[PDB]
RNA sequence: AGAUGGUAAGGGCCCACGGUGGAUGCCUCGGCACCCGAGCCGAUGAAGGACGUGGCUACCUGCGAUAAGCCAGGGGGAGCCGGUAGCGGGCGUGGAUCCCUGGAUGUCCGAAUGGGGGAACCCGGCCGGCGGGAACGCCGGUCACCGCGCUUUUUGCGCGGGGGGAACCUGGGGAACUGAAACAUCUCAGUACCCAGAGGAGAGGAAAGAGAAAUCGACUCCCUGAGUAGCGGCGAGCGAAAGGGGACCAGCCUAAACCGUCCGGCUUGUCCGGGCGGGGUCGUGGGGCCCUCGGACACCGAAUCCCCAGCCUAGCCGAAGCUGUUGGGAAGCAGCGCCAGAGAGGGUGAAAGCCCCGUAGGCGAAAGGUGGGGGGAUAGGUGAGGGUACCCGAGUACCCCGUGGUUCGUGGAGCCAUGGGGGAAUCUGGGCGGACCACCGCCUAAGGCUAAGUACUCCGGGUGACCGAUAGCGCACCAGUACCGUGAGGGAAAGGUGAAAAGAACCCCGGGAGGGGAGUGAAAUAGAGCCUGAAACCGUGGGCUUACAAGCAGUCACGGCCCCGCAAGGGGUUGUGGCGUGCCUAUUGAAGCAUGAGCCGGCGACUCACGGUCGUGGGCGAGCUUAAGCCGUUGAGGCGGAGGCGUAGGGAAACCGAG
RNA sequence: GCCGACCCGCGAGGGCGGCUGGAGGUAAGGGAAGUGCGAAUGCCGGCAUGAGUAACGAUAAAGAGGGUGAGAAUCCCUCUCGCCGUAAGCCCAAGGGUUCCUACGCAAUGGUCGUCAGCGUAGGGUUAGGCGGGACCUAAGGUGAAGCCGAAAGGCGUAGCCGAAGGGCAGCCGGUUAAUAUUCCGGCCCUUCCCGCAGGUGCGAUGGGGGGACGCUCUAGGCUAGGGGGACCGGAGCCAUGGACGAGCCCGGCCAGAAGCGCAGGGUGGGAGGUAGGCAAAUCCGCCUCCCAAAAGCUCUGCGUGGUGGGGAAGCCCGUACGGGUGACAACCCCCCGAAGCCAGGGAGCCAAGAAAAGCCUCUAAGCACAACCUGCGGGAACCCGUACCGCAAACCGACACAGGUGGGCGG
């Protein structure tokens, strides 16, 4: 229960400590621990020889986890946290002031 | 002939490098206490277990033949199929996980409840269903005994009934250690423990009261009264109510009289007993019957009846920032800026009001739950007089005896309550005001119901001059677990890599085990029960010293060897010699052949509450000061004089009173 | 935390600096206290001392060849020796829970080892109409409607109900899997209940009697389990070293088995009359008088036999293992010994005076008489818990592979 965060799967810029200020996608939310997997920790792994799936260079890695209470939004703009008006009806969480939502979509 | 340094089997002493090993510091999904709220679960089978349950599944938790879940109601907006990774395959904006409600399935055991029984296993009667289905077998229903109320006794119909419960609570039972420096009376204590049973409270509850004033006016509670008055082998010690100031405030239902009514009986009778109803409720007594005024349209009206706001069972919105910069990392530093009814906190690789959750502030119920806060209704309550002479709670009061409660241990012993015995009266009746008698008062006994105010912590929410893995609950963690005992019961150990798993591919030796680079990251001297690595602890290298040598082991000085230092000086070492009865407890007195300790690390012992009591630091000063409580606060205090100290003593006492 | 030869204070400490370490810390002034350890044969935890010593579990004993492997005293195949042999062999339950089996494995676990294993792992293995048990029965006992009592909690408790290795009740042989088999396979034996056909009877109770049915001591006839010998039966071998082809040594020479046959034995008199006993229902027992017979009939069991199915060795071949064959058309015959066991409820003797209930025999009530019951043959159904593996011991009771203890059977 409250796992609620404010980010989103979309695409969203990084305000970290590593790769300070990096434009970054999708995000893909794991889980509820508060973390993230954007496209900014990418790490090369020490897999080993699994005759088939590893084949025979074992030493390859894609896309590494990372925190999630660090990353930030974007619009016409760059950053600046979402703002939601109940909309009467749905849902319009837009960038503060500079508009449009994250749902887009017909949203 | 004489002279005199020199080897280390191995040893010690020093430094350095390690290992075992765990302390310590810091941390904290744990706990602590206080307040606050809240306060019952059951035959609609509980609290609580057993076997099971997932596609691969030991634990755990959730769950139960529909088995990690089932359908609707509400919420919510992007992830999801639990911790616990893999195989595998699903999940959703035709809006899933999950929080909140309601119900669906609910095998087996437990009050167990058809019967049985060594809990969780084995049988059975009847109602009905499935296999071809009568022989065997499954399946839903139903079946124990208690009360208590109607049925034609009959068969039955019916509302209830049990077990549990952390603590408190009412009664039924009821010890001893210990105190009295012995020990019986007394104390401890009517405590501990057994039992019964009730509930959010319990119990209690409207005066046969209190108590001396023509004074008050249920019950529980706080504080005061007050260690007061008494009690007592006048010892231990035990130790009242009144009154007061405050919290809370509520007051009531019946029997008997008179009247009716259906029933039972019988020696029919102006009738003994009974079902029910009318009826009545008291301290200048009320009530009865008849009469007297007029008894009434109104007046009161819940604790019972209901409705609705608020309260809970999830949630929702929610002010304000960036560039450069050292660092693996910034929130740190610099610069300029911004919010505030929000500078509470938490995290984010470190130290943030403006990065994420959030605080302040405002909002929220279709389903459950709760409801005097207020509105409705309803049960029920409202009279002045006169006579009559009906009733007014019986094996009761009273009396006696053996006695428990009380301050009362037997006192002059009341009063309340009662075991055996005798044994009343009806308002001139009657209990008590402490032998008993007079009087004067007080109250209406022997039927019952009563909220709040006080108690309590299984539980949740909030606080901290409470603890941080020997502390803290026994349990931070897969703990009422291992393991010990038949047995009732006992009761362990055991936290932490890192910011992130990025948790080490590959070659190398080796059976592996484990290592050597590679490689990981800021750091691998963070390398996997690994943060930080005290000591005891055993290793290893090197400086000094030791094979004629007598010792509480060191001290003091002289010599020499090594390493320091610009000097002068120093540290380390020990050839030699001057000297020298270990530490503690107990003792007249101990090195002790008196005792305690292998050594190391942590735990570990003069407090606290109330009263007294000497001083002392202040304020006030013949005056000083408030407890309970209430009001305010969210570490904000303040009102609240009831009472205690003080202004006077002497006498056992009446009393007298600076005598 | 580690290091120190500097500074300050009489001191207890404080500053300093070097090394370590990784995020908390708190001055000056005040305050609150579970505060200061060397000791308590003190509490927990850790590492030593003796001491590389005592011991390393029975004096029944080990020796070699090959093999596995990185590694063989310690595992496995063979040869050799020795010890138990009323056992230290084979069961039976009790007891423990997967210890058994098959493949792989050694970090600990075996007082060293380990390639072994009761240890790790995953996979498997435990069958029932007849053994045991329950929908049967009682005993001592317990529970327990009622009865009674007790301050409570409870005590005794009749009927009923649980309760045993006691009663009774239908299953014996060989085969077979890596491992269980009275459970599957097969050759035979039979029970259980239901429906029908056929025959036959008054049916039939939880209520009445019959019976079950019982002590010790000695002991009968046959019979068998088991046991010994054969010149004889059947075989794969063997003449050794001085003798021998001797009836030479050596192996084995059965198991089940209903109907029937033979054998032994246990049980029971047959019939009539009456009857106010059996807490009257009785033709059944009891009981008084009568007839015959005491043999024998009736009848259950014990043995042997029986058609049929099964078994079957020394040795040799290979096979590491287990065994597969060999192993035969297999022989399966006689003489003797003889059970403590069998016929069961046998005989005799004695004093201490020797369970109970249901099955089973059966009489009648209730009631039924189309029913129901008995026989028979046919046709259908007959469930639920057990079994692996240790069991005079390593798995069980003793904290341990303790030299301890452990009922009953086979025990040559």
């Amino acid at each position: 229960r409250v796992k609620m965060h404010v980010k989103k799967g979309d695409t969203v810029l990084v305000a970290s400590g590593k790769y300070k200020g990096r434009v970054g996608k999708v995000k893909e939310v794991l889980p509820k621990k508060y973390a993230v997997i954007v496209e900014g920790v990418n790490i090369v792994k020490k897999a080993v020889r699994v005759s088939p799936k590893y084949p025979q260079g074992g030493f390859i890695e894609k896309e590494a986890p990372l925190h999630a209470s660090k990353v930030r939004p974007i619009c016409p703009a760059c950053g600046k946290p979402t703002r939601v008006r109940k909309k009467f009806l749905e849902n319009g969480k837009k960038i503060r002031v500079c508009a449009k939502c994250g749902g887009a979509l017909d949203t």
